[PDB]
């Protein structure tokens, strides 16, 4: 994902996501 943090992404990318796992 497009985050700064170098990792793994849920999507796609060098860096982390930040997508939105709610909860309810």
């Amino acid at each position: 994902g497009p985050t700064p943090m170098v990792g793994l992404d849920s999507v796609s990318g060098q860096y982390w996501d930040q997508h939105a796992p709610l909860a309810d």
